[PDB]
């Protein structure tokens, strides 16, 4: 329930974290 | 300006993790 | 046993995210 | 139980350290 | 105004790290 | 090259967070 | 034991933030 | 500029602090 907003971020950061890896690669 | 979007996830995620880490445990 | 093995899978794949964006980026 | 405190509190000010650097 | 919000805080965590220090 | 020293101490910071999630 | 382990971890962090942030 | 000024004691207080928290 709170949980899932952690995971929530992890999955947000993951994305923008390749999606800046795209810029780069 | 780019990573520090990147990198202020992770302290927001840091924050929940730690926040359910007192909680929880 | 629910979001938890899918939060260990999830923070893993970051782990690894970060650790390239570091090497490439 | 009050380790946690510091911790959280270090975070806390982590983020608003950095949410301020961008800023910059 | 944004800034102080961070010594503030900041600060909380000294006495944290001190009042942990003196206790054990 | 200068903030990519936040990046590798906060992935280890909430690796460490993380996996300690799962201790308790 | 970890529960160190990011404390030290997480310094070295808001240290650099807030070195950083002075810095620039 | 003086909120700066005052910002590096702060924190470098802190990080010697934690240090010696981390030490003893
Ligand atoms: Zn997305």
């Amino acid at each position: 329930s709170k949980l899932l907003l952690l995971l929530i971020i992890l999955s947000e950061a993951l994305h923008l974290a390749i999606l800046l890896l795209i810029k780069w690669g």
